[PDB]
């Protein structure tokens, strides 16, 4: 049906009636003990996530009308370039810095500049990877996801229309990010990546997936 619908059904499993949050540490720390039963990794840092919140923090970037924001238990934070609609904060998530230490958004001369670091269960990219100019940038807003992220939380991200998305696959894994969902709907490819509780965890698989031609970045022909 409607992306809108499949991401706040995805994110409502994933959090809440299917505790999807929980079978995916299960499989990473099986991963984990797999690679240093075979000396590739040793003590390794994890962080996990407690119990999801009744309400869970959302950052929907190029969101340009907030859809989400009637979701039940979703508390959104709303960005885009240029908003439809006066719940959407303005910002150019490129120049948006991620700030340890803070609560909430800090905005100057009306557009958003810094944002809470370690934060938002979700952050959401929906149909906004392909406005970025370059496939550098694109990877630098997934890097400002994973910032945002709190361990454990997912990106969300919604393209247009294989080996390009094994490519995005491997290049998001390099940073930290494990797909978990990938499905088709019309005219849309709809993916969801986990903030592993190990980075370097994620980056092992990553080295192990490698094919040969695909580059550190994600790319739009
Ligand atoms: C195709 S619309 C998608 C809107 C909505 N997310 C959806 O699924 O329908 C792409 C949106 O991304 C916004 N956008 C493009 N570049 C941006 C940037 N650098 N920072 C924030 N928003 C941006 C555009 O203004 C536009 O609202």
């Amino acid at each position: 049906r409607s992306r809108i619908k499949w991401a706040i059904d995805y994110i409502t499993k994933y959090f809440f009636t299917e505790g999807i949050y929980l079978q995916k540490r299960q499989r990473e720390q099986r991963l984990l003990e797999s690679y240093r039963a075979e000396g590739k990794l040793g003590e390794v840092q994890c962080r996990l996530m407690e119990e999801p919140p009744d309400r869970l923090h959302v950052l929907d970037v190029g969101s340009c009308f907030n859809p989400f924001s009637s979701a039940p238990h979703l508390e959104v934070t709303a960005l885009d370039l240029c908003p439809a609609t006066e719940d959407v904060l303005q910002a150019d998530f490129l120049k948006v810095e991620v700030v340890p230490g803070i609560r909430e958004p800090e905005l100057e001369e009306g557009s958003v500049r810094r944002l809470p670091a370690s934060h938002y269960e979700c952050v959401i990219f929906s149909l906004l990877l392909e406005y970025m100019p370059s496939a550098e940038q694109r990877l630098q807003c997934c890097l400002q996801a994973y910032d945002l992220l709190l361990p454990e939380g997912i990106l969300v991200l919604i393209t247009p229309d294989a080996h390009l998305m094994k490519n995005w696959r491997y290049s998001l894994a390099r940073i930290g990010l494990l797909r978990v969902r990938f499905e088709k709907l019309p005219h849309i490819s709809c993916m969801v990546f986990r903030k592993a509780i190990s980075r370097e965890l994620s980056q092992h698989w990553a080295s192990i997936h490698r094919e040969e031609g695909m580059c550190e970045e994600i790319r739009i022909p």
